[PDB]
């Protein structure tokens, strides 16, 4: 091992940056070497031992913990380690399998005060707190002060408290920082090698900001230079975290700017974070890993100045001169217990563990932790989105301002977050899952694997089909797809992906930290955010599709000054709030899909929209069938799937809808009139949020279209075969075409048209997310673009790209001329396809589809 290992070692310090931790192989080689130390290697070895393998769950700490329970027990001998010190060490692996270990030693007069003193930090307990509470029942005095720990809550007051003054240097990157920006997507292999993918972070050039090769390493030079003032580094900038979820992000700031866990590799904690606006999802991650994000002013810090923050009193000064810079108020004031606990998460189990002990020994009530704020007379009614919220949590509705734990229905977990969550569970030491459903898909890594690709599609799925999670296979298709396809009506769930936006019930996007916690524990943390009512009202136009509404949003907004495109000082109404729908109640679920899912853009934290039965009875009734060909199928975890057919079963026979109460609160209320929409609406070129009429941006020379995105559905494909049918002859564009699922791509190659799509010269990929993430195929470089997709920021679909957001008809007629369409060529064009808009839209109902009942039928529910 140690000959292969240094190599690493060294290949890795060349570059700059910290090995890997020791896996499980490496580690069995290890516990040889520890028994028969060879000369001279006594101080490696215990290092790599005591700080270079992962803890909780994961593989190697399994093989740590073994040995070191059979150092304590004699069961085993090491000239370098006493059973006292095996003791602390195991006290140091904060859960999973060094716990029962800890917990035997209670019985044994020697190592039992060391055990004690573990297990007094020790937060993961779980179900094993009962074992601890039965030895001290059973006159167990280490038992007996173990619990009184707890109960004095000093594995929190242990903590050093949040200063009253923290001086930092400030690195500050002007403009919108979003997380491709932080984590690109070309990178996304190596996110869970937290060293070697920090150095992606900021990688292409942008204003002031020095990347040490552009393209490929960030300015961690300029980094490491700013370090010297003596001062820890804070992130600062106008608008920070918008876009993706991806945890790495995060994690990647963090290892520059933030602290060491003490036995825990190549994983940082804590810092700072400051923005004119911070991305809902961005703050969540940022706090559940510890930092300290605050929205503030930020015109007045310049790159370099040093600076001091004072949290309780809310003020930013100049160091030198204690000007005063800046003022500023914390989200919560729950968030100096997070920051001083090492994390939201942390602060969630532990909190809870001290009070299971409080109740235990008949003790009052904790006055140690801070309370959430308390909402005033609740006279008035609830929003739609409060009613879910509230259900989810045993009540009748949660107010905005107000914590809570929402129960976890469903959760969604993707295969470029996926890594990263399973390791965050291994951390939460989780073992099997608590909410009601996960599903893990792989949809952004399919088309074109990279090798440690293709060994997350062979290892992947067991992690989450052992824990009772239902797990796709590489080829079906995208996340939401078949997650949509999944969920109960007016319940609460997230997911491991920006854009989880449930179309019924409602969902909470996070990063990989929070949807481990949500997946092992069946619950959410959340501060209940306040919504934005957005209303349509009238009757489409000619032309006009649901994507042109989705964009009219940001569109009227502008119009009424709610929302600005310029990034300094930005302002966005909908940023941290539930984006709340109504005027289209009776869109299939599918479509209203296409509106919930770009909340995202909106930098909302979640959203509903009003939908009647109907839509969702049609709905259900095809999933049922889907759901029962999976199991026939042989998927992921049957017992998962039969419950949640039965759960739909239920609703369906009393199908009930939550609705909002006349007298709700809204931050505010924006009416969007369809008659005043025209023409067909893009986002342009790098900025989901910059919505033009087509009139303004006619003519523009195409190079590249690409059409499917989890935004389309079958019939979006219908028609643009319709389109390029009628116009023979092979397209003056390259357009790319990915169906969202595998059962989207056998009807459309059923119903003839992959013959169409193939004459014209386009690529067909297979089901996945494509071009919408940019981590794998991309467009060619400075490419002018038309796509379905979500996203439209710089370097996403290609490098120097610019990338305009249409609708699927708009975006066919765009690949047949070239150019984008004046309003009129695009109304003559579409025309010809609404004359058979009856059999163009058609959404797959599986209830409907031989091929599908038939296996259905031969199901027998166990
Ligand atoms: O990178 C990721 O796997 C997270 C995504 C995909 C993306 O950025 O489209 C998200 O949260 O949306
Ligand atoms: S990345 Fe995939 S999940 Fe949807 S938003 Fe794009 S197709």
């Amino acid at each position: 091992m140690l000959e292969e290992y240094r190599k690493h070692v060294a290949e890795r310090a060349a570059e700059g940056i910290a090995p890997k931790p020791l896996d499980a192989n490496q580690m069995a080689a290890l516990v040889e070497l520890l028994k028969n130390p060879p000369a001279g290697e006594e101080e490696f070895l215990l290092d790599l031992l005591t700080n270079r393998v992962p803890p909780g769950v994961d593989e190697a700490a399994y093989v740590k913990a073994g040995f070191l329970a059979a150092i304590a027990k004699g069961e085993a001998k090491s000239p370098l380690l006493t059973p006292e010190k095996a003791i602390e060490l195991l006290g140091t692996m904060q859960g999973g399998y060094n716990i029962h270990p800890l917990i035997d030693a209670l019985d044994d007069a020697k190592l039992a005060p060391i055990a004690a003193k573990a297990l007094s930090h020790t937060l993961l307990m779980f179900d094993n707190f009962y074992d601890v509470e039965e030895k001290a029942k059973a006159g167990n005095e280490y038992a007996k002060q173990v619990m009184q720990s707890w109960a004095d809550a000093e594995w929190f007051l242990n903590r050093p408290a949040l200063a009253e003054k923290l001086t930092v240097t400030v690195f500050k990157v002007t403009g919108e920082t979003n997380t491709d920006d932080l984590s690109p997507a070309p990178d996304a292999w190596s996110r869970p090698d937290i060293p070697l993918h920090a150095l992606a972070m900021l990688k292409n050039a942008r204003e002031g900001i020095e990347p040490d090769q552009p393209g490929v390493v960030g300015p961690i030079k300029q980094i490491e230079a700013l370090q010297q003032k003596g001062f820890p580094l804070a992130y600062v900038g106008d608008v920070v975290g918008t876009g993706s979820s991806r945890k790495s992000a995060t994690n990647s700031v963090l290892w520059f700017m933030g602290d060491d866990i003490p036995h825990v590799p190549n994983k940082r904690g804590g810092g700072l974070c400051l923005g004119g606006k911070i991305a809902p999802i961005f703050f969540n991650t940022m706090e559940d890993a510890g930092a300290l994000p605050i929205e503030v002013d930020v015109s007045n810090l310049n790159m370099g100045d040093v600076i001091d923050v004072y949290p309780y009193k809310g003020e930013v000064r100049n160091h030198e001169t204690g000007e005063l810079l800046a003022t500023f108020e914390l989200k919560t004031d729950v968030l100096i217990d997070e920051v001083r606990a090492g994390g939201r998460i942390p602060l969630i189990i532990g909190r809870g563990l001290t009070t299971k002990a409080r109740e235990a020994l008949g003790l009052p009530h904790s006055d140690v932790f801070r309370q959430a704020k308390d909402v005033a007379e609740s006279d008035r009614g609830f929003s739609l989105a409060q009613k879910m919220v509230g259900r989810a949590c045993g009540v009748k509705g949660i107010r905005p301002g107000a914590y809570c734990e929402p129960k976890m229905t469903s959760v969604g977990s993707q295969d470029t977050t996926g890594p990263m969550t399973r390791d965050e569970l291994k951390d939460l030491a989780c073992l099997g899952f608590s909410a009601d459903l996960v599903m893990q898909s792989f949809c952004h890594t399919a088309a074109y694997p990279k090798p440690v690709d293709v060994n997350t599609h062979h290892t992947l799925p067991d992690f989450i089909m052992n824990r009772g999670g239902v797990s796709l296979r590489p080829g079906d298709g995208v996340i939401h797809s078949w997650l949509n396809r999944m969920l109960l009506p007016d319940t609460v769930g997230t997911g491991g992906d920006s854009h989880t936006r449930f179309p019924i019930g409602i969902s909470f996007p996070a990063g990989s930290g929070l949807v481990a916690f949500a997946a092992a524990t069946g619950v959410m943390p959340l501060d209940m955010p306040e919504s934005v009512l957005v209303r349509f009202k009238g009757k489409m136009q000619p032309g006009i599709t649901l994507r042109d509404l989705v964009h009219a949003i940001p569109l009227y907004a502008i119009k009424q000054g709610l929302l600005t495109v310029e990034k300094k000082g930005k302002k966005n109404i909908f940023s941290g709030r539930i984006l709340e729908i109504e005027g289209l109640p009776d869109l299939k679920v599918e479509q209203a899909f296409e509106l919930t899912d770009a909340s995202a853009e909106r930098s909302a934290a979640g959203c509903t929209i009003k939908l009647n039965k109907e839509p969702i009875i049609e709905y259900l009734n095809s999933n049922i069938v889907l759901l029962k060909w999976m199991i026939a199928e042989g998927y992921g975890d049957r017992r998962t799937l039969e419950r949640r057919i039965q759960g739909m079963e239920k609703w369906l026979a009393n199908p009930e809808l939550l609705e909002a109460d006349a007298d709700a609160e809204y931050a505010a209320v924006i009416d969007i009139d369809l008659a005043d929409i025209k023409e067909p609406i893009l986002c342009a070129p790098n900025d989901p949020d910059d919505a033009r009429p087509l009139s303004a941006v006619q003519g523009e020379k195409i190079d590249e279209v690409f059409i499917g995105s989890c935004m389309t559905n079958i019939g979006h494909f219908r028609a643009a075969g319709k389109l390029l049918d009628a116009h023979k002859g092979q397209l003056p564009t390259r357009l790319w075409v990915a169906p969202p699922t595998r059962m989207d791509a056998a009807q459309l190659t059923e119903e003839g048209y992959y013959s169409v799509f193939g004459k014209s010269g386009a690529r067909i990929e297979i089901p996945g997310c494509s071009l919408c993430m940019g981590n794998q195929a991309r467009v060619a470089d400075g490419a002018t673009v038309v796509s379905t997709s979500t996203r439209n920021f710089p370097n996403r679909l290609g490098t120097g790209a610019n990338v305009f957001l249409a609708s699927a008809e708009l975006a066919a007629v765009a690949a047949l001329i070239g150019k984008l369409p004046t309003p009129e060529e695009y109304q003559t064009y579409v025309a010809q396809v609404d004359k058979t808009a009856v059999d163009t839209y058609r959404y797959l109902n599986f209830n409907q589809l031989s091929q599908y009942t038939e296996k259905a039928d031969g199901v027998i529910f166990q």
